[PDB]
C-alpha cells in the first residue's frame, strides 16, 4: 500500500470517499487517509495550522485515486459521546465547546468558513481534544480582507442556519456560529430540535414562539439556555457573534476539574 504506509482498518465511508488509518510498517506511526473541487480542497487543507482544527500532512496522487494524509483523532467522534435522550454532563459540553469556538475562531481568522459543522465532523485525539474535520464544503469568505457573500446551499438540514433557505446571498459567520448552537442543544440533551429552521416546522415556530417547557429546552439549564436564546437568532445580524458568545455568563461559569 502507498508508500511506507499500509492501509490497516477503515475509520468512516460514505461522504465522497473512505477514510483509513495508516501505520508506517517503519516508523510505527499512525496517520488517517482520504481515499478520493480536490485542488480547492487541498489548497484550503495547507493553510491549516491550529491545535483544535485536523493537520493536512500531504497528498500522493496514483492514476483514479488521491490520497489526503492528516492527523489521525484516535478518540472517534463528539457524535459517539453524546447519549439519546441524555446528551453528556455539563462540563464535557462547555470545555468541548470551547475547545469549538477556539477551531471556528481559527478558520474566520484566515476567511475559512467550514460550512457543516455538526459532531460528525468534530473528532478527538487520545487526550479527548476535539478537531474540526472534513474540509470538502469549506469555502474562502475573506481573500485581501475583503467578504463575499455566500450563494451555494450546502450544509446539513437540522444544522443549517434560516437565512440560507430563505436568501439569495447571506454572511459566511453567523452560519458557521448557529450549526454551533445546534450541537450545544444536541451535547446538553441528545436530540436535535428541529428537522430544519423553516415557518412550515413546528418545533422551530415553538421554538421563535420561546415555548421552553417542551423538549428538548427543558432538559437544558437556564445558564447555557440563555446562551442558545442568543446564538438560535432567526436575524443573522442580531444574532450573537463569537467575541460575545466569550463573554457569556454560562462559557465563563467554572464547571469543571
Ligand atoms: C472517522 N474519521 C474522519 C471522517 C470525518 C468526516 C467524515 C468521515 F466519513 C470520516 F471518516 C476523519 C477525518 N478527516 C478522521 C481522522 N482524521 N482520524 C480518525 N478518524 C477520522
Amino acid at each position: 500500500f502507498v508508500e511506507d504506509w499500509d492501509l490497516v482498518q477503515t475509520l468512516g465511508e460514505g461522504a465522497y470517499g473512505e477514510v483509513q488509518l495508516a501505520v508506517n510498517r517503519v516508523t510505527e506511526e499512525a496517520v488517517a487517509v482520504k481515499i478520493v473541487n480536490i485542488k480547492k480542497e487541498i489548497c484550503i487543507l495547507k493553510m491549516l495550522n491550529h491545535e483544535n482544527v485536523i493537520k493536512f500532512y500531504g497528498h500522493r496522487r496514483e492514476g483514479n485515486i488521491q490520497y489526503l494524509f492528516m492527523e489521525l483523532a484516535s478518540g472517534g467522534s463528539l457524535f459517539d459521546r453524546i447519549e439519546p435522550d441524555i446528551g453528556m454532563p455539563e462540563p464535557d459540553a462547555q470545555r468541548f465547546f470551547h475547545q469549538l469556538m477556539a477551531g471556528v475562531v481559527y478558520l474566520h481568522g484566515i476567511g475559512i468558513t467550514h460550512r457543516d459543522i455538526k459532531p460528525h465532523n468534530l473528532l478527538l485525539d487520545e487526550r479527548d481534544n476535539l478537531k474540526i474535520a472534513d474540509y470538502s464544503l469549506a469555502t474562502v469568505f475573506r481573500y485581501n480582507n475583503r467578504e463575499r457573500l455566500l450563494n451555494k446551499m450546502c450544509g446539513t438540514l437540522p444544522y443549517v442556519a434560516p437565512e440560507l433557505l430563505k436568501r439569495r446571498e447571506f454572511h459566511a459567520e453567523p452560519v458557521d456560529v448557529w450549526s454551533c448552537g445546534i450541537v450545544l442543544t444536541a451535547m446538553l440533551a441528545g436530540e436535535l430540535p428541529w428537522d430544519q429552521p423553516s415557518d412550515s416546522c413546528q418545533e422551530y415556530s415553538d421554538w421563535k414562539e420561546k415555548k421552553t417547557y417542551l423538549n428538548p429546552w427543558k432538559k437544558i439549564d437556564s445558564a447555557p439556555l440563555a446562551l442558545l436564546h442568543k446564538i438560535l437568532v432567526e436575524n443573522p445580524s442580531a444574532r450573537i457573534t463569537i467575541p460575545d458568545i466569550k463573554k457569556d455568563r454560562w462559557y465563563n461559569k467554572p464547571l469543571k476539574k
